[PDB]
């Protein structure tokens, strides 16, 4: 999900922007506060929603990983 | 809109599909009635609302060509 995931252009919904090209680039070059404000959030909310239940789950186990 | 658009699995977001390699294949070799649904729905509903604004725009204008 998280090399893989990809967030799109709200106004043109065919370009899709991978995070390691095209979103670390805004995140690094622009001095745009719209544009930053975009990316940041959006990013966030999907990758955030995903890793969310997969992350509890993750978190639930490692812990009897740890106690055995 | 047409040949770059695309449509993505609801309990994979990763994993999108074109028309006309992949949700062509649905339509014509599926037999799973609940796969057929969703992609016409899906693919249908997208283009749709795209297509349609413009739609109606080009609607308008193609008749003032043809009326001067």
């Amino acid at each position: 999900i998280y090399s893989t995931g990809k967030v799109c252009n709200p106004d043109n919904p065919q370009e899709c922007l991978l995070l390691e090209p095209g979103l670390n680039e805004i995140m690094a070059n622009s001095l745009d506060y719209n544009e930053r404000l975009w990316a940041w959030e959006s990013w966030r909310s999907e990758v955030g929603k995903q890793l969310r239940p997969l992350y509890e789950e993750y978190v639930v186990l490692k812990n009897e990983m740890a106690r055995a």
